[PDB]
DNA sequence: CTGGAGGAGTTTTCGCCATGCTCAGACTGGCGAGTTCGCG
């Protein structure tokens, strides 16, 4: 609930429980070495931006997005992008989807802006047509088509 | 002949919620000008 949703009570990115996974006669998590405290650094960062309390993620299909920069109010907005359709880094995009237990990248971007009028400009061009009443609103939600 | 055990195979413990309406008309508008053949 106040994690990835649909995943195992505790998951984890890396891990190597399966012989078939192992390779140069390492085993465990010392098949991929990394320093103890870069570890638990980067754990509590992704727990962090987990919390429902701070305003930086979001549910998608099955995918659940966090991003982050040093403001995150306009790209909050993209909740209304699928639940209503219409110095710092800035908006890392991060989604990623649950296995069973061990979890998955789905996609990454670094772009700015935060625009997908790739597909929903693209999506709303190919809906353009001339109103009857000149009080019709230019932007229907799927909501009001589906009905 | 018996041991210790490394490896292969099976069982246990882990922790455990949520998303929200709507709503209305136009308008009234006139095409074009034409010519037929002809003996034994």
């Amino acid at each position: 609930r106040d994690g990835v949703r649909g995943a195992q009570a505790v998951a984890s990115i890396v891990s190597f429980n399966n012989t078939a996974f192992e390779s140069y006669g390492k085993e465990q998590s010392i098949n991929a070495p990394v320093s103890q405290e870069a570890a638990f650094s980067y754990v509590t960062a992704l727990n962090y931006l987990l919390n429902p309390s701070n305003r930086q993620k979001v549910t998608i299909a099955d995918a659940t997005v966090v991003f982050w920069a040093e403001r995150s109010s306009p790209a909050e907005d993209i909740f209304a992008g699928m639940f209503d359709p219409p110095e710092s880094v800035r908006f890392h995009v991060l989604g990623l989807s649950p296995n069973a237990a061990r979890l998955s990248v789905r996609f990454w971007e670094v772009d700015t802006v935060g625009h997908m009028l790739d597909k929903v400009g693209r999506h709303y061009r190919e809906l353009e047509i001339i109103p009857q009443f000149n009080n019709e609103q230019e932007f229907p939600s799927l909501s009001t088509l589906l009905r």
